[PDB]
């Protein structure tokens, strides 16, 4: 069995006889190919057009989405590969619609991104050079002509805003292909093309090892009982012997087991029954060990070849709760017979051009996760499904991953064909993904019913054509997402749960409910775009997608902005807005405005814009949490950002964390304290813990003047059950404030275990912009801290927010957008590869109170 | 492990405080009851109302489907089952909505008909004697004061006509109760209430083994490779030692199979793979054996208590191969990689009391099907899911079973809490039925879809709703016929295929079409009515239902009607007669009158309803063979019937064969000619052929004048491929006749293989009545054949549908409903238990040219 891969002397060009060739003869000629790639990114290298995510280059590329590319490559093959029995050629990605020949023979059609195509080349091969040849086609150009003929075109994504498709007519809708590739409210477009996979020579002659999975039959304390199952393709009749290997968590053996067999042409599975006594289990972070086994196959075949197979597996029992209270049904994901509060947010394609994205990237985001006390992600279904090493590091970090299938909300065609071909994409993820221990929930769609039930466009289509007509597209849907996909989870994966559809009931009936099911809910930022504590209004048994925006990092707006482009209407500013249709910065100054009023520069304009971000969702996050048990879940939109822009994620495309990262820590801290003041002038105030143990705990109550006077102080013991909310408080301003000003007054709520505080919220009573915040001013000291150094910030007064920042040198901060209190110290621990001499120097100290002072009047 | 029955001293009576205790005091009194059984055959036998099916008794016993009724019988459990770790009372059928109490206490609530209730009886049973008492619900009575109420009522099946239910609001649909219960259109309303099937006092210790399945994995000439799964149920973990005999069809020694495992507590599975090299298949009637193996389980358990449980089955490949071709998309079972034209009926119960049907009668059904050349039965929704000995016997003859689950036409309810009791319904079943080869196809419903797009009232009501309700409806049933079912059988019968609806294109898109899928086709009889040649004009991929009614045998007559009552029109007739709310007789009368004019009395008028029925079908089944491979598929409704009465059945009540059955046997020759005359007057031939070899053969056409005097006489030679038909004529009138009169002339098509003749059919040129047929004189002589008799009859001239009877002498017929050509004798077998002489006596010798003679004017 061998497999080498091409990966090495590529080129590809335009398809002679299109227009792009006349007006990009360089992109005409034969210019180098990465693969895995994007012909995008190969024109970005050739010098053929700039790089799209700096200022407005955009729009310069987007010829490259709607033409036709050639790909070629040569290679070799030995007179002992061309021996073997058994030579194929496999490719693992084509984006998207492919025409592969061999030495000029047809070889492959290939029309699904996310398929592994694999196909029998001995007969087409010759001894020595080969020339492989791919072409791909614009999937715009290939569907739009037939579109057009349609009697309709389905309710689909995102409009051009380059005008290459007509309105309303996407084509994105009809093909396999990752929805976010056609543009998103937070993303370019870039209709990529390429060989983004592997591509492999495989040869074999009796065997070849199709796959192992290790069936959970079931999983508890007690025991763990498995079944390795083993797949195997066979030319010839013959036997195998099959020995298994189990090594437990530290190492050590587990146990060895055996079996014969006799395999004939065609498909084999030889099954191994495994019984792991007092099994040491997978746990999701913050509730136990990733413990994982490992267990290894060899099969040995007729010839007496030994081929060795391996996965890496965490034994955990997965239950989709849902049982009837007073809430009416919940939604709550159980692992280990443990009620598991989901804490987390959705995950999107890390980058544009997913084939470039490194192995660091992928683990910093799930670090970003875990660092940020999240316990799941819900990999979004408008993107891609993940790099195995991806799913790796989840397993390792204890990130649950909540798995949509790749559909981000158009409403699918009917045709047999469609289905059948997303059918094979299912069944080959779900047989890679499988064997993941932090992938514990399937989803078959993003918003595609809530979206034909409640969004104007699709209830306006859906009663224009004949009734008839709609019964047939609503049945389509139904089955590929109700059926299809569940029948694909049920028959490979069937220990884990799935999920028709999100938001919704799994079509038990209507989407997005308070009662039952989950909710994605955006009356907050979109829609009537309420105030953020509307927040406190809304519990549905399950949050999956809620969400606010903010700009990146300064650092990073500075790498795809000049100088000269530095206010939010710049063309430059509107170009990396993508909410609205480039509109949204109205959106986004509605919100800043509320709460700070009109910020005075440019970088009180991002940082504004981030703590708008960071403080609504966290009355969101905290009241689910503080909801327990009628909420059980909390994923806000968004984690991560694929291109430097404005977005609602916390961390953006460079990896640097937003203040609602900081403040998601926080809110999402294994023991909280919740005390949310509602539009009513009451205050609820909740203790939260999600130990599996009973929390014998002390919670403190200050109100304090801004001059520094203390009004009242009070402290009482509470014991908080295990995976449990208490509230312990609900003032009323008069209560908290009585005759005070409260312009000029705040509360002090702390979480104590002994005498370790555990966490702390600050409460004001009316918004920034109208408060008396005094004017701080805040000492830092430095010293050395092994390879780091310790930054040590002391306020005389109040300080709001403080943002820690150094210019253009890079530095990693252990806590940042965080409150001062008078006179008591906060250190924080720098990372950087920078001397403290610059640090010191570079240091900028940013607080809420200096922000607003000089701010101009609101419009 | 014991298992003791209670079916012994049971008794029952109205529940105390209906009205019906006044009218029938005897009912309000205890009165012996069987079990298993039915509340209305126990008050049949104890003379309370008289047989239903006599004469008009029927209505007289419709108050015991509209009554709660209470059963009650004592039992012992000695102090040694008491012992066991595990006491349990079982019920494997509830009719249906059903309260349980045990010494006074509530036990169970039951309310599907088709479900096993299993349930802890440990701590409730006593010291010796035990009561046990059951009550069930008139599910017309509870049901319909809550649909009384509801916004509208769902599409159902046939309106009462006792007027006890209100016209277009069915509670049948509301409940999981066998569909023609309620009364269809072939049998009387019998709402049953009964423990129809066994109670067991069930009792074990460490382990319970709760079934045993054969899961071929992949069969074919070279190999089956299986998996033996053994599930059990275990009280508490410890060691089993499982054991596997595999015995061939020869009662031999196949292999042992031996597997060590520890069970924990709750359910474990037990895998062992078998792997027989050439096995000897299993074949349906007609393609070869019906070769079984036997796997024989035996299970020690910690205890070294051994239990043993048997699985008799049958190793075959199942596939439902639909490509595209001319015709659009094919649907045909292929069964061991051969194509099979499916040749049957559709099955319906066996009688409107199903728990008092013997096994007799249930093997005599599906040998019935075996002797009329069929191989498959289609198991109609409408139903009940057969006894274990039924299926069976369908494994021994061979002879496939398209199996519906019981869902007859009616629009279901999309209550979560209605799928999930059928969900379980199904697994049941699929469970139970699965290891039976003779189960080839599992199916959704019966018309579900068809009458929902083709049905006025449906069409009606669908668009009379709110479209959000609409969707809501369509939604519901989607997804149970879509997914659940298809969900069920996948998971626990995965090597045969799933069909949502009959008829269909498994939800791909409408139903019902003539280029995918399957067709229930009734515009002949039904609907508009058309003349049976248009038949010949209908030609789907497979055709599951079609069909023509017609009376029953003479002595089935007799048996339910009395001399005075020998009428169509008549009160006890039309009782008998239930198509079209009683005026079905029209419908009769329309087709018997266009071909045979008016029938002179009753005895021609029952002689020649089976005629008009017979040559109707044969019309139609021998135009679908002839079409292969553009039709793949001929199930003519029905094959059964429920009760003595008017049908499309070609076996009455009593097992008696119609004109049609004998009419079959032809038609469904594996070598048939067929000759079919259309409407514009032109003869199609075409040989059929279900060998796996070329047929070389000869095939003659001969026209006769009615004077006996030859026409026209010609032989050619064919070489017929294996599994196919082929076309090798197509003649006008004129080149048939030739100016000869059409009302005079015949013609005889014969299709030989060497000197042996296969088959035959005779055309005619017009309408039977308006012929001019010759005045036949028929010789009879017996001689003695074994116990039984042969009797051989010839005919001077042309003897059209000969039909042999013996008044109220029993005695069964070889062939009947035969021609007769001159000087041509044919030789048929008499059995009966009668001696010759009354045989000779009783002989009675009809045929269609005496009939016909001085028949009356048409009206
Ligand atoms: O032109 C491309 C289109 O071709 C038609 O046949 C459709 O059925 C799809 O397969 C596809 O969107
Ligand atoms: O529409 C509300 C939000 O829904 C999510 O699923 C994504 O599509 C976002 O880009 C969008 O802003
Ligand atoms: O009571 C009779 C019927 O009443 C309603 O609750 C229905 O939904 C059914 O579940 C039930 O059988
Ligand atoms: O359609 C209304 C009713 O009457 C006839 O059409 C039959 O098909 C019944 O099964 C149906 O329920
Ligand atoms: O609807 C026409 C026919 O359909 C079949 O499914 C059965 O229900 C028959 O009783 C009926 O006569």
């Amino acid at each position: 069995m061998t497999a080498v891969t091409l990966d090495g002397g590529w080129r590809v060009r335009l398809v002679p006889g299109q227009e792009q060739g006349k007006t990009y003869p360089k992109a005409a000629a034969w210019l180098p190919a990465q693969v895995p790639g994007a012909v995008q990114t190969d024109l970005i290298a050739a010098k053929i057009v700039p790089d799209p995510f700096y200022r407005d280059n955009e729009g310069k590329i987007q010829w490259a989405g709607l033409s036709d590319w050639q790909y070629q490559t040569r290679f070799t093959v030995d007179a002992a590969t061309l021996k073997r029995e058994h030579v194929e050629l496999v490719f693992d990605g084509l984006d998207t619609f492919a025409e592969v020949t061999l030495n000029g023979k047809q070889l492959l059609s290939a029309d699904n991104m996310f398929r592994q195509w694999r196909v029998d080349a001995k007969s087409l091969l010759k001894r020595g050079d080969n020339l492989l040849e791919v072409k791909l086609y614009s999937p715009i150009k290939k569907i739009q002509p037939w579109l057009a003929k349609q009697p309709y075109a389905l309710p689909g994504a995102y409009d051009s805003a380059f005008g290459d498709e007509p309105e309303a007519r996407h084509s994105s809708t009809y093909v396999r292909k990752a929805p976010y590739n056609f543009g998103w409210d937070w993303g370019p477009r870039m209709v990529n093309a390429g060989i983004w996979k592997d591509v492999r020579v495989e040869a074999w002659d009796a065997v070849r090892v199709d796959g192992l999975h290790i069936a959970q039959q079931r999983v508890d304390a007690h025991s763990a009982q498995v079944q390795a199952q083993l797949d195997l393709q066979a030319g010839r009749s013959g036997p195998v012997q099959v020995t298994l290997d189990v090594l437990g968590p530290d190492g050590q053996k587990v146990g060895q087991f055996t079996q014969d067999a006799v395999v004939d042409p065609g498909q084999n599975r030889v099954d191994l029954a495994v019984r792991i006594a007092n099994p040491k289990r997978w746990f999701p972070a913050g509730y136990g060990a990733q413990d994982r086994y490992t267990f290894v196959a060899s099969v040995r075949d007729a010839d007496g070849d030994s081929q060795q197979i391996k996965r890496v597996t965490g034994l955990r029992s997965v239950e989709l709760r849902r049982e009837k209270d007073r809430f009416g049904k919940s939604m709550e994901i159980v692992i280990n017979g443990i009620p598991i509060f989901a804490k987390g947010a959705n995950l999107i394609p890390l980058d544009a051009f997913p084939a470039r994205v490194t192995h660091e990237r992928m683990r910093s985001t799930l670090q970003d996760a875990r660092d940020a006390n999240m316990n799941m992600l819900r990999m979004w279904g408008g993107g891609h499904y993940q790099d195995d090493y991806f799913y790796d590091v989840a397993d390792e970090l204890g990130i649950m991953i909540w798995q949509d299938f790749m559909f981000g909300g158009a409403v699918p065609p009917y045709d047999v064909e469609f289905r059948e071909n997303t059918r094979q994409e299912a069944i080959e993820q779900v047989k890679r993904l499988r064997d993941h221990p932090s992938l514990v929930l399937w989803c078959g769609n993003n918003a595609v019913q809530t979206g034909w039930e409640n969004w104007g466009d699709r209830v306006k289509f859906k009663q224009s054509v004949d009734p008839e007509e709609r019964t047939r597209i609503e049945r389509g849907m139904t089955t590929l997402f109700g059926t299809v996909f569940r029948e694909v989870v049920a028959t490979y994966d069937s220990d884990v749960p799935y999920w028709a559809t999100s938001p919704g009931t799994d079509f038990d009936g209507a989407a997005d409910q308070t009662n039952d099911g989950d909710m994605h809910y955006w009356k907050v930022w979109g829609g009537p775009a309420l105030p953020v504590t509307e927040y406190l209004n809304v519990t549905p048994r399950f949050m999956s997608e809620y969400g606010l925006q903010s700009f990146p990092d300064m650092r990073t707006v500075r790498a795809f902005a000049e100088p000269g482009d530095m206010d939010p209407e710049s063309p430059v500013m509107r170009v990396h807005q993508k909410f609205d249709k480039g509109n949204g910065n109205k959106r986004l100054m509605l919100y800043i405005r509320r709460e700070f009023g009109e910020p005075k520069d440019f970088e009180s304009f991002v940082y504004l814009s981030q703590l708008m971000q960071a403080e609504g969702i966290n009355i969101a996050a905290s009241h689910l949490r503080a909801s327990r048990p009628q909420s059980m879940g909390s994923l806000y939109w968004q984690l991560n950002d694929v291109w430097p822009g404005a977005s609602w994620s916390s961390v953006d495309y460079y990896g640097r964390w937003k203040a609602l990262h900081y403040h998601a820590r926080r809110f999402y801290a294994p023991e909280m304290i919740a005390a949310l003041r509602n539009d009513k002038g009451q205050t609820e105030v909740s203790l939260v813990s999600d130990r599996t143990t009973p929390l014998t705990a002390r919670w403190r109550m200050r109100v304090m003047g801004m001059d520094g006077k203390v009004l009242s102080k009070r402290e009482e013991k509470a014991s908080v059950n295990a995976l449990s909310s208490q509230h312990v408080g609900n003032f009323s301003d008069k209560q908290l404030l009585g005759s005070a000003d409260p312009k000029r007054t705040y509360a002090v709520f702390e979480l104590l275990d002994g005498d370790t505080l555990l966490s702390r919220e600050v409460v004001f009573f009316a918004p920034a912009k109208q408060l008396a915040l005094p004017a701080a001013k805040i000492d830092s000291q430095w010293r050395a801290d092994g390879d780091g150094y310790a930054l040590t910030l002391t306020s005389d007064t109040l300080a709001r927010e403080v943002w820690l920042s150094f210019g253009d040198v890079d530095a990693t901060l252990s806590d940042n957008a965080f409150d001062l209190l008078p006179g008591e110290p906060l250190t924080v621990r720098v990372t950087s590869k920078a001397a403290l001499a610059q640090l010191q120097s570079a240091l900028q100290v940013r607080d809420l109170a200096a922000t607003l002072a000089g701010a101009p009047p609101e419009p």
